[PDB]
């Protein structure tokens, strides 16, 4: 009974938290996802959504490989890194646009570095169901799965953008 990267179905109000059960769960719906070394992370980035550029770097220079395989096994370009929080003067403005059901034509990608996320995604039954991610979870949404994103309680979060193309976190709506 420790969890990580638990599930909410959604019409039916259930939870899956053991470990094993999620992740075999994520794979039947076509959705990767992963756990790296967060602890692996140094504790000045740990929490710090005032993220500056040699900031961003690092986060990604401590991630390079995990990064490389997963950019590898979907064969995607690039990354980078945003930051989430209170304080950014516009973020109610720029997560509107993606709690809105959409879908791309690629992948999405994100792994959680710092605060917290949720991803509800359509299920292959028909179903969603949530996603909810902590630091350390990495996760991809497969091209045309329709789902939507929001923030946790917490309204935080620092995430790693990895791209299969520039033009798939474009939002299909």
């Amino acid at each position: 009974a420790a969890a990580m990267a638990q599930i909410r179905i959604h019409e039916v109000n259930t939870r899956i938290e053991n470990e094993v059960k999620v992740s075999k769960f994520l794979q039947e719906e076509g959705v990767l996802y992963e756990k790296w070394n967060i602890s692996k992370l140094p504790p000045h980035l740990n929490e710090n959504y005032s993220l500056t550029d040699e900031n961003k770097a690092e986060i990604l220079a401590v991630f390079s490989k995990e990064i490389a395989d997963v950019s590898a096994r979907r064969g995607y370009k690039a990354h980078d890194v945003i930051s989430l929080s209170n304080s950014t003067p516009n973020l109610d403005e720029l997560l509107i646009n993606f709690q809105k059901e959409h879908h791309h034509t690629d992948d999405e990608v994100r792994f959680i570095v710092s605060g917290h996320g949720i991803f509800a995604i359509e299920g292959k039954d028909g179903t969603f169901f949530d996603v909810e991610l902590e630091p350390g979870d990495l996760i991809s949404v497969p091209e045309n799965a329709r789902h939507y994103f929001t923030l946790q309680d917490d309204r935080q979060v620092v995430a790693i953008r990895i791209f299969v193309t520039t033009e798939g976190w474009v939002p299909i709506y």
